[PDB]
């Protein structure tokens, strides 16, 4: 399987996080003595190794999940390893459960959970996807992150109507195209060093872009962490407007572009913590009173399966679960728990 090597240096990895007494990551939980011996020299038909799927959390301690899946064949192959932490990470779902299949449901049906815009300052939807016939980011070869970016571009320079927009490769952008795109907020970087250590950026920018719409309620970006991260957002809280604009995308890119799907799994992702539905929706919301006190907000928000993060009072707060749930239930949680949230905010 794995090459000498390569075991060599897993030995030493299972070593660092042994002495990470400190350690909290789910890697460091679930990659037991037995589980490791039994899987470091296991190697993918593609030929991933344990150290491709361990590496970022060997690196960088301070991971939450500290694996990522080089490619598909990874999930079952390194099964061991994977289940516990998925199954730990995606809380509530059961071994016994399978994520369901595609669902996104009555998209239109979603309310506008702040129609007088007193709170939410934009919502946004965002799924990922992996490219059926390819591998993630660390099995990719040069000539297949061109190919991606050829097909992609040219599927999503011919998207019509709404989703009328302009593709940029990062490949040679000049600063001013930069400068542009990045006051919209629609640039990606080169990835962290959690991604850095997944060989999740090689050859970068080869294969990476960017897309959004005319309107610009509508982003894609290609080849950052997976293939292809799919955004829709407006300001305000309209969630029908921002589901229905993202739902039709992913259809149409579909028609040409057919995805990485698991029985068990949903659809597949470079990061295990994205898997299912892939589902992120999303508000930027001020709630000035409820975050007075930060831990009380959390406990708040997690009652509501509501996640809070990053985005001046101003929270990114979004539906905390991604598998065991269809693509509407996802967006009808996130919906009913900020409903929820702003009611608590306008009562305290
Ligand atoms: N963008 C992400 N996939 N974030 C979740 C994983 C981030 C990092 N690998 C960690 O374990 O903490």
């Amino acid at each position: 399987m794995a090459d000498a090597a390569v075991i060599e240096k897993l030995e030493a990895g299972f070593k660092k996080l042994e002495a990470a007494t400190d350690c909290k990551s789910l890697l460091k939980k679930y990659l037991t003595k037995e589980v490791f011996d039994k899987l470091k020299d296991k190697r993918t038909s593609l030929g991933a190794t344990l150290l491709d799927v361990i590496q970022s959390g060997v690196e960088n301690l301070d991971s939450g999940v500290g694996i990522y899946a080089p490619d598909a064949e990874a999930y079952t192959l390194f099964a061991p390893l994977f289940d516990p932490i998925i199954e730990d990470y995606h809380v509530g779902f059961k071994q016994t459960d399978k994520h369901p299949n595609k669902d996104f449901g009555d998209v239109n049906s979603f309310v506008n959970v702040d129609p007088e815009g007193k709170f939410v300052i934009s919502t946004r939807v965002r799924c990922g996807r992996s490219m059926q016939g390819y591998p993630f980011n660390p099995c990719l070869t040069e000539s297949q992150y061109k190919e991606m970016e050829a097909k992609v571009s040219s599927t999503l320079s011919s998207l019509e109507g709404e989703l009328k927009g302009t593709y940029y490769p990062l490949t040679g952008m000049s600063k001013e195209v930069q400068q542009k795109l990045i006051d919209d907020h629609f640039l990606f970087k080169e990835g962290d060093r959690f991604l850095q250590a997944a060989n999740a950026c090689r050859y970068w920018p080869a294969g990476r872009g960017i897309y959004h719409n005319d309107n610009k309620t509508f982003l894609v970006w290609v080849n950052e962490e997976d293939h292809l991260r799919i955004i829709s957002m407006q300001m305000g809280g309209d969630l029908g407007q921002v589901f229905r604009r993202l739902t039709s995308a992913v259809n149409e890119i579909e028609k040409r572009i057919p995805f990485s799907h698991h029985d068990r799994l949903g659809f597949l992702t470079f990061c295990p913590t994205n898997l299912g539905t892939t589902v992120r929706a999303s508000v930027h919301i001020k709630l000035p009173k409820l975050a007075a006190n930060e831990e009380k907000l959390e406990e708040v928000a997690g009652k509501y399966n509501l996640q809070v993060r990053g985005t001046g009072g101003i929270y990114d707060i979004s539906n905390k679960r991604r598998m065991g749930l269809t693509e509407f239930q996802a967006v009808k949680e996130m919906e009913d728990g900020i409903l929820e949230l702003i009611k608590i905010e306008k009562e305290m």
